[PDB]
Parts: structure tokens; sequence; C-alpha cells
């Protein structure tokens, strides 16, 4: 009986938008102001957005509701945390570590050294961050802050279709940052949001299908966001106006139902029949399945271990990578493999049954040794779960759980 990874998701304070715009808002829009009702956002704006109190508020409330708080996923929500000064985001994710570990650290990296071993473990950590705020710099950060996945916040693929944050992006921008953020081992989802203003049913479900078929983009996940017309918002205007107008609930819920009947078996879609791996969570005993796919200029597999009855116990995700960004200092060699997942359901592996992450693991390191002839492979593991690949002969190596493979 293991116990699930739980989400503690805080925001960061409101930040002025990124771009110079005489017309732009005051602050940053973030895609919560659609959510406002949210517990997450509430409570931000409750503790004035200070980090260590709303994580320490946070585990008070799992704790309290009777949910585990051994393994946490750290979530920095707003999407414009990355635009922001650099000393408030060292701080800010030194005070979240600081509140898991129940001790002041001296450092951030004292902090997650501490987590490592700590009771509330940090097995991953997410970042919400714009298209076009995730360059080389920014990812380097989130290496540093010890991040294992990304949402983008792509909202819809077409540079022709109103985003619902200010300036808005390009498609390419999606491109770009989708590539570097693969090419450095980290997870990727999308927000995903059918109804925004100048789209329609028909290309919405189009974008969807176009999002699994070009290798510029197939994101590991979808963050299914039902656009509709909240008050106080600038869409209320547009909505009194005629300007726009959203879908029935018919049509929303049609188009949702459509959206999830297209998605490849390496997707995972959430929401703020459906084959994708949340509703293949969990007979016959589970076999070894591989599944590879281009994406970036690399190639990326994806293994799992699924019964006969096409159910999801585990999985790993094996990236082939089209150039070495990670540095890794001459002992880890020029080609090097990343495993930018390993989840074995329905939880993730911290401590140092648990066997299947161990075959996935071994699957991996074979395949990246005599399939593509690879020198070694990196782990972009959360600090809270070092541990277990160190029981696994990994060693920790710029941020990296790395070993070389014989
Ligand atoms: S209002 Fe400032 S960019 Fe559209
Ligand atoms: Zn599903």
């Amino acid at each position: 009986t293991i116990s699930g990874v739980t989400p503690v998701a805080v925001m960061t304070k409101p930040l002025p938008c990124p771009g110079k715009c005489i017309y732009c808002p005051t602050f940053a829009a973030t895609p919560q102001s659609y959510t406002p009702e949210s517990p997450a956002v509430l409570r931000a704006k409750s503790c004035e957005y200070q980090a260590y109190k709303q994580v320490a508020l946070r585990l008070r409330i799992i704790q309290d509701m009777g949910h585990p708080t051994d393994k946490v996923e750290l979530i920095i929500m707003g999407g414009t945390f990355l635009s922001a000064d650099i000393t408030y985001q060292y701080g800010f994710i030194k005070d979240c570590y600081d509140a898991l570990n129940g001790v002041v650290a001296g450092s951030l990296e004292e902090a997650k050294t501490i987590n490592e071993t700590a009771q509330h473990r940090c097995v991953g950590l997410c970042i919400e961050t714009r298209p076009d705020i995730c360059g080389k710099a920014e990812i380097q950060r989130m290496i540093d802050f010890g991040t294992t996945r990304v949402e983008l916040g792509v909202q819809m693929l077409d540079d022709d279709i109103y985003k619902l944050v200010e300036r808005g992006h390009r498609v390419s921008d999606v491109a770009e940052a989708t590539c570097l953020l693969r090419e450095y081992g980290l997870k990727v989802h999308y927000h995903w949001m059918p109804g925004l203003p100048g789209s329609s049913p028909e290309k919405d479900l189009a974008l969807s299908r176009m999002v699994f078929e070009d290798p510029r983009f197939c994101p590991d996940g979808l963050k299914l966001y039902p656009t509709m017309v909240v008050e106080g918002t600038i869409l209320e205007q547009w909505w009194k106006e005629g300007r726009y107008t959203p879908y029935p609930n018919g049509t929303m819920t049609g188009l949702i139902a459509d959206i999830k009947a297209l998605v490849p078996p390496y997707v995972r879609i959430s929401r703020v029949k459906c084959r994708c791996i949340r509703c293949r969570e969990y007979s016959g005993e589970p076999t070894l399945r591989r599944l590879d796919y281009p994406a970036s200029g690399g190639k990326e597999i994806f293994l799992s271990f699924e019964d006969a009855s096409d159910t999801l116990y585990g999985l790993l995700r094996l990236r082939i990578p089209c150039a070495s960004l990670p540095v890794l200092g001459q002992k880890y060699g020029a080609k090097t493999g990343l495993v930018r997942e390993l989840h074995v359901y329905g939880t993730e592996l911290s401590l140092g049954h648990r066997g299947l992450g161990r075959k996935l693991l071994a699957e991996a390191e074979c395949l990246a040794r005599d399939e593509f002839g690879l020198d070694s492979l990196a782990i972009l593991s959360g600090v809270g779960a070092r541990e277990y690949y160190r029981s696994l002969g990994y060693e920790l190596v710029a941020g990296y759980m790395c070993k070389h493979l014989d």
C-alpha cells in the first residue's frame, strides 16, 4: 500500500507584464484569473503570496484532511514567475523547500540536500510558464530549482486565436520552448483550452489533432481548461458587446470527448472513452510495451507495463536527444540519454513491489546502451526522489542523477 504524490500548489506575487506596452494591464495576466474561486489562488491572496506561509498552510490542510504528505509535488502557478527578479525566484523556491523541511537552511542547495532525506519529500517540482518565457537561461534556473515538470501556457496552438494572457505568443515560441525543455530532460505539459475568441469547435478539434501529429509538439500531457465567461474579467465585456460567444454545454462536452478520443498512448489528459494515461491507471500479469515517436529532432521512447486489458501499471519516458545541452563534465560522455519520467502507478518512487521501476530503468539502460550506443543515462529527478536512484547506482551531477552505461 503505497501513498500517492500530493500536489502542493502555490502562487507567486502579482508581477508587471513581461513586455513593455502602455495598453497592457497593471499586472501580468494569469490563467488562474479565470479560475478565481479555486482554493489555491484564494489561499495565495490570503497569504499575501508568501511562499513559506502558503506551503506551510497547504501542508497543514492536507494533513487535516487525512491525506499523506510524505511525497509532495510543488507546483508554482502564475506563468510569469521566471520573468521576475532572480533573487525573488531563488528566495521563493528556497522558502518552499524550507517549509517542506521544517527547518531553515543556509541556502537553496542545503535546503534541497536536506529535503533529499526529509519527511515531506519533494518528488517533483512543476513550474507554469509562458512559451515566450522559456529560454535556455530560464530552463537552467529551473534546473537550479529542482524542476521536473513544466506547464506551458499554450492555451491554443494558433497565432490568430486570442489568448487569455496579455500580448500573447506565437506557435514558433511553443516549438522552441518544447524543444529546449525536452533537450534538458524535463516533462512537458500544455495548457489546452477550447473555446477561445477567434476560434471554433472544428478548429479546436483540428488543432488538437495536429498537436499530436507534428514533431514540433506532441506534449506529454494536456491540461484542459474549458473556456467560459467569468464575471469580473475582460471576456465578460467581450460577451456583453457580443464580440465573444461561448460554446453550449453539449458542444463543449462533445468537443472535449472528441479531443480525448484522439490522444496517443503516451499522453496524459487532466481536467482543471478516453484511452490516455489517466484513463488506464489501475487478470493478466503486465508485459513491457515500447512506443517510439519523433520529437524536436530527437527520438522519444515511451516504455510501459500493461496487461491484456491494456491497463497501465507503470511508464518510463526515454529521450534520444538531438544534442547534449546538459553539461555533465567529461566523466559522462558526449552522448547521453535522458529519462524524462519514471512513474510506477500510481505514484513516484522516492525511498531507497517497486520492481516495475527497476525493470523499466533496466530496459531503458539496455536500449540506450545497445540500440543507440549511448555512453550514459541522465535523470532529472526531484530532490526528494534522488535517494531512490542512488540505490540504483546513480550519482548526482549538476542536478541530474547520472550513471555510466556498461
Ligand atoms: S494590450 Fe498591451 S499588448 Fe495587447
Ligand atoms: Zn483520460
